[PDB]
């Protein structure tokens, strides 16, 4: 009865999609997948992170507007999402007319309602380029440990925070000059007004994994402050309502994005939905993010205190993911591990690592190892030479010599329903997000059909006197067996999933439809369904990222 509601992080605006990244955005492709198979009522959306002071460097880097800038990007975005199967109901901007309406929403709301505060501060001020520094456009020594190359809000070397001002000898670096200090009007987001708030909302139950406990404690512990929402011109971005040349920062309307590219989907796509039933605090549908571990603070603490401050419900869950690592090593561009997804499609089926990721993923906080050697030894075992193979070796018989028609009757009907009743654990794996649970289960699934294959001896069969029906009757329980390891296997490779409803004629692949036992059931002539994964292949997209 509960819709759901899904996103995944907005990517930022100034550069490509990388391999490292699609870990978050096919563990969430996947589940959306798997959810709607099984019958929920899932909207999937998501769009480009469009504003902020790098995406104006990378404009000006590729000689175009700012406009011009998130435009190409997004088109580069969608395109590689669509190469690996990431099927978003609908790909936003942050720029948009929607999400600007909904930023001044939300903010004037938090204004009247008594959570903003303005006053001026001292800030950095670059003279070359007439520009005030934020944080991460400053660097210089740390005031505690003295060390060099710090960026302007805490230092890497010994953990300190600071105001930008307090590092020793700064420079800027958009020019490499010596800023100096000015005051400027700042607008703060009063974030301590909600900490007893979000000290029960970030521990409701479902709320966060629990190995965000400890992180939490330590913020908490820390104090939550004062949030700076405002960035002076130049500034690409929404300029904040009765503050003339003043703009909200990048993250406050980030996740504003997530209502508005929602909002614009059902403008045209869900007449039966209306925004509140998603968004007004009565409302009893689920809304999930899945996000990086690297972003929790924007949506654990900032983001549901905006929201709960200009009284809009705020998300059912955050699903946080780990980073990927390639051959147990931070992705370089040196070691040819910094890898754009462009790159991977220009050399390898996408759904190798769609299903390589789904073998490794789970529901637990954790960076996940993508080992080159080991992704082709996996892909081509569990699904060139077993799941794809159980087609191949039982259709040899059914194309060739039985009029491509698969038996009258189910010949090992308990085995068959065996499989079909294995879909509830695999459906409550897919669900919780336990992927590689489910992925063990089916290949578990696939042994046992091999299995039986293997004591049936169809090929002896098809040389044994009068023997004709029973190589009918295995090869067409062994199809049944391959056509629910498929259908289980649909979220994670919807491509094989769509070949395979060609291969046996089936116009519904649904977790329901599995019931269906193929009797009487004309198929198609069998074609190989996947390509080996080839390590030239592979290294050629190494080579291709160095
Ligand atoms: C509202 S999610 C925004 C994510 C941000 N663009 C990032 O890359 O970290
Ligand atoms: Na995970
Ligand atoms: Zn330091």
């Amino acid at each position: 009865m509960r819709k759901i509601l899904v996103t995944n992080a907005l990517p930022y605006a100034n550069g490509p999609i990388h391999m490292g990244h699609l870990l978050g955005y096919i563990q969430a492709d996947i589940w959306v997948r798997a959810m709607r198979a099984m019958g929920h009522d899932v909207t999937y959306v998501c769009a480009d992170d469009a504003h902020g002071t790098a995406i104006m460097l990378r404009a000006e880097a590729n000689g175009i507007s700012p406009e011009e800038q998130i435009a190409n990007v997004q088109k580069e975005h969608i395109r590689d999402f669509d190469g690996f199967g990431v099927h978003f109901d609908h790909y936003d901007s942050t720029h948009s007319d929607a999400n600007k309406a909904r930023s001044t929403d939300i903010y004037i709301k938090n204004r009247e309602a008594g959570n903003i505060a303005v006053r001026p501060v001292t800030q950095l001020f670059d003279p070359e380029k007439g520009m005030f520094l934020s944080d991460r456009f400053i660097k210089g020594t740390c005031p505690k440990c003295k060390s060099e190359d710090q960026y302007g809000d805490s230092c890497e070397v010994c953990g300190t925070t600071y105001n930008a001002t307090e590092l020793l000898n700064p420079r800027s670096t958009l020019s490499g000059a010596t800023p100096v200090e000015k005051s400027s009007d700042h607008y703060f987001f009063k974030l301590p007004n909600f900490a007893e708030y979000l000290q029960k909302w970030t521990r409701d139950e479902g709320r966060l994994p629990l190995s965000i406990a400890n992180k939490l404690d330590e913020w908490f512990e820390a104090g939550l402050a004062d949030w700076d929402i405002s960035r002076d011109a130049p500034y690409f971005g929404f300029e904040i309502p009765d503050a003339p040349n003043k703009y909200f920062y990048v993250w406050v309307d980030a996740p504003i994005g997530y209502m508005s590219s929602f909002e614009n989907y059902i403008k045209t796509k869900r007449p039966d939905l209306n925004f509140d039933d998603f968004w007004k605090k009565d409302s009893q549908n689920e809304v999930y993010h899945f996000i990086g571990k690297d972003i929790v603070y924007f949506h654990a603490l900032f983001w549901p205190a905006m929201l709960e401050g200009a009284n809009y419900r705020t998300p059912t869950g955050l699903f946080v993911n780990g980073f990927l690592t390639v051959n147990g090593q931070k992705m370089s561009k040196s070691r040819g591990t910094f890898i754009k997804a462009e790159t991977y499609l220009q050399h390898l089926n996408p759904e190798y690592l769609r299903y390589y990721f789904a073998s490794k993923l789970s529901d637990k906080v954790e960076d996940s190892d993508l080992n080159l050697d080991d992704f082709v030894q996996k892909v081509n075992s569990d699904l060139v030479g077993k799941v794809v193979n159980i087609a191949s070796r039982c259709a040899k018989f059914i194309n060739s010599s039985f009029n491509n028609t698969l038996s009258s009757t189910c010949a090992e009907s308990d085995l068959v329903q065996s499989f079909i009743d294995a879909g509830d654990s695999i459906a409550a794996a897919y669900e919780a997000r336990e992927f590689s649970t489910a992925i063990r289960e089916i290949m578990a699934l696939a042994d046992r059909a091999n299995q039986y294959i293997d004591e049936k001896k169809p090929w002896a069969l098809a040389k044994q006197e009068g023997q004709e029906q029973q190589v009918l009757d295995v090869c067409s329980v062994g199809i049944n067996l391959f056509r629910q390891l498929a259908v289980y296997l649909a979220p994670v490779l919807p491509t094989l999933a769509q070949q395979v409803q060609d291969f046996l004629k089936l116009e519904s692949f649904d977790f329901e439809s599995r019931k269906q036992i193929l009797v009487s059931h004309e198929i198609a002539q069998f074609q190989p369904l996947m390509q080996r994964v080839d390590p030239k292949a592979v290294a050629a997209m190494v080579d291709a990222s160095k």
